[PDB]
C-alpha cells in the first residue's frame, strides 16, 4: 500500500512531496487532477514569493518545482479524486473513472478558487488590470484610483486595504446591504478614500492591447449609466474551497470542517482523524498566499513521517 | 513614530518586510544584531526549499532575499536589541547601547540557535557535516553511516529518524541511560540500525575540504580510544530560543510564552499582547525550515496591516 496519498498538486501537494520523500517515506504518491503548478499558473506575474528574485508568471514560476519536488522518489497519479475515505486504519482514495488506490495517510492539498463574475473583458483582460488577489497586485497601483466589485467581508475588507495605497477606491455593489461584518462596514462608511458605487452593475471590463482603462456600469436604480475609468479592478465575489474529496455516500464529512467548509487543522497540518492531514488554502486561517500554501505542505509531511514511525 | 518594527533579519523577518512594505507600512523598521539572513546562513548546503531548484550555500541562497525584501522601502537599524517593552498603546524598543525607539506595532522574528558542544572542530565543521538539523541535513547520508550526539528525547528521536534513511545509526551519550521517554528508549535499542556507544564523549571532529571524514572517541569506562569513520555526524544537545528581548525590568515576560521560552500564538500570528506578534523559530511549534520561518512572516505583517487599519 501507499505510505502518503497527497491530494493536490498546488505549492502544499509539490512541498508536500519534496519534504515526505526527503524525509525517507519511499511510497509517497501525488495525485492531480491534470496542470501541476495551481492557482498561481493562472497568475500573469507573481513578485512576493520570498527568496525568488525575479518577477516572473505564475506558469514560468512554478516550473522549476517540477524536477526539484519529484528530485527524491515521489511518484505521480494523473487522476481527479472523487472521494477519500477512512476503512480500518487507512485510507481509499476513489478516482473518478472508478478506480480505487489505498494509502496509510491522506494529505489534503486540494485548495480551492475564487468565484468568477462572467463580465465582458474579464478573461481577455485578466491579469492586465483585473484581479482577485489586493495583497499580490495591490502595490501596482499605488497612486491611482481602482474598482473592487463585491458583497462581503473580503470586497470591504479588501477596500480598505487597497485605501491605504491607492489614491481611491470605487466600491460597487448590485445592493445597498453587504452580507458582511457590520462594524467593518462601519469602518469603510467612515474612510474618505471608498466612494460607494450602489447599486450598480458591471456591465462590460473596457481597455486596449496594455490592459484596462474603464468600466461600462450602470445604477440599478435609475439606470444611468457611466464609463469608470480606472487602470485596476478587484472582483470580490466570493470563494470555493474545493471540499468535495470530503464527502461520503452518506453525505457526512470525512473529518471536521468550519462553517465554510474549510479543513481544521491545528499547528502540525492534522485533522481529527488520524493519519489524515490537509495543508494550503483547503484549511482554516490559510492566508491565502505561495510561501504560507508550500510551508503548511512542509508542516504536514513532517506529520506524516513521525506519524508512520510511530503507526 | 514607527508603524512596524520587525525585531530580527532571518527568513522570518525578512518576509515580514517584504510584506508589510509591500501592503503599503510606509515606515517599517528591520532590527538587526548585524548581518541578516539568519541561521541557514551558517550551511554549506540548502536543497529543501521549495521553488529554489540550485543547491547552494546558505549565503548564497540568502544573498536575493536582501534585494527582494528591501525593494519596496523596507529600512533597517544594525542594532542589537536589548528589549521590548509596551507603553500606553505603543511599544519602545531599546537598543543594547541605550537608544530608544518607539513603534505602534511589533514583530518578534529572534529565531533560536542550538546549543554547541566545544569538541575541537566544531566551528571549522559546523555545517559542513557538523549539523543540528537531520531533516535538512539527513538525505545526504542516504546510504551511508552517522554518528549523533545527545541524551534528552530529540537526540534519540533524531536518530531513529536518521535510520530510517540511513545504513546504520551510532548513537553516542555520557552514560549508560537517558534523560528521555522510556518508551522511546525501548523503539531505539530494538532498532537494529540504532548501535548504542555509551558511556562516550566525542574527543574530536575531523575532516578536510569536503568536510567531516571522522570522530576521535572515547570509551569512558574503559577508556578506549576508538575512532568511528563516518562522514556525518549530527548534534543535539539542547536548543535555545532567543527570549531575551521579552524580559521587563521587573523579570517578567512581555507576553504568553510555554514552558520551554516559545511565544504563544495563534493562527494569524497573535500574541496576548494587543500590536504585537512573532513569527518563525521563536513561537509555538515552529517546524524549524526556512520556508516555515518566511510563512509565519508573511502572514505576521499580513496581520499587521489590519491591525494598523484598526488603529
Ligand atoms: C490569479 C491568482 C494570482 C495569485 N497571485 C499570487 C501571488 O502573487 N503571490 C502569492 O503568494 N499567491 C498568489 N496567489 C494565491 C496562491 O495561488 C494560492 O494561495 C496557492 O496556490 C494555494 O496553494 P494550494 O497548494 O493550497 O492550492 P492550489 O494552488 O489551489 O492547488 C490545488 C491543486 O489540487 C488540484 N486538485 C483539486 N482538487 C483535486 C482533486 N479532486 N483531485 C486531484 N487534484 C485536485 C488542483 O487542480 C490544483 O492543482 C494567486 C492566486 C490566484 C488565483
Ligand atoms: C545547521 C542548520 C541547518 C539548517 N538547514 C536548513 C535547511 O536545509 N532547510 C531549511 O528550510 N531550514 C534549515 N535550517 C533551519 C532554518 O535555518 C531556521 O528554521 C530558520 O532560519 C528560522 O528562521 P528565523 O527567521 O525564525 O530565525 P533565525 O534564522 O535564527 O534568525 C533570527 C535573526 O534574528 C537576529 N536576532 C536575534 N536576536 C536579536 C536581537 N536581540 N536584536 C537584533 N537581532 C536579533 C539574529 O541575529 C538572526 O539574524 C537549518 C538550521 C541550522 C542551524
Amino acid at each position: 500500500m501507499i505510505d502518503c496519498a497527497i491530494i493536490g498538486g498546488g505549492p502544499a501537494g509539490l512541498s508536500a512531496g519534496l519534504y515526505a520523500t526527503r524525509g525517507g517515506v519511499k511510497n509517497a504518491v501525488l495525485f492531480e487532477k491534470g496542470m501541476p503548478g495551481g492557482q498561481i499558473t493562472g497568475s500573469s506575474e507573481i513578485e512576493n514569493y520570498p527568496g525568488v528574485k525575479e518577477v516572473v508568471s505564475g506558469l514560468d514560476f512554478m516550473q522549476p518545482w517540477q524536477e526539484q519536488c519529484f528530485r527524491f522518489g515521489l511518484k505521480h497519479e494523473m487522476t481527479a479524486v472523487q472521494r477519500v475515505s477512512k476503512k480500518d486504519s487507512h485510507f481509499v482514495i476513489l478516482a473518478e473513472d472508478g478506480k480505487t488506490f489505498e494509502a496509510k495517510s491522506v494529505i489534503i492539498a486540494t485548495g480551492g478558487s475564487p468565484k468568477r463574475t462572467g463580465i465582458k473583458g474579464e478573461s481577455e483582460y485578466w491579469g492586465k488590470g483585473v484581479s482577485t488577489c489586493a495583497t499580490c497586485d495591490g502595490f501596482f497601483y499605488k497612486n491611482k484610483e481602482v474598482a473592487v466589485l463585491g458583497g462581503g467581508d473580503t470586497a470591504v475588507e479588501e477596500a480598505i486595504y487597497l485605501a491605504n495605497i491607492c489614491k481611491k477606491v470605487y466600491l460597487i455593489h448590485r445592493r445597498d446591504g453587504f452580507r458582511c461584518a457590520p462594524i467593518t462596514l462601519e469602518h469603510a462608511k467612515n474612510n474618505d478614500k471608498i466612494e460607494f458605487l450602489t447599486p450598480y452593475v458591471v456591465e462590460e471590463i473596457k481597455g486596449d492591447a496594455s490592459g484596462v482603462s474603464s468600466l461600462s456600469i450602470k445604477n440599478t436604480a435609475t439606470n444611468e449609466k457611466r464609463e469608470l475609468v480606472v487602470p485596476g479592478f478587484f472582483i470580490f465575489v466570493g470563494y470555493d474551497v474545493n471540499n468535495a474529496v470530503l464527502k461520503q455516500e452518506d453525505n457526512s464529512m470525512l473529518c471536521k470542517c468550519d462553517e465554510y467548509g474549510s479543513i481544521v487543522v491545528d499547528f502540525s497540518m492534522k485533522t481529527n482523524v488520524q493519519g489524515l492531514f490537509a495543508a494550503g488554502d483547503i484549511r482554516i486561517f490559510a492566508p491565502k498566499q505561495v510561501v504560507c500554501a508550500a510551508s503548511d505542505g512542509a508542516t504536514a509531511a513532517l506529520s506524516v513521517i513521525s506519524y508512520l514511525e510511530h503507526h
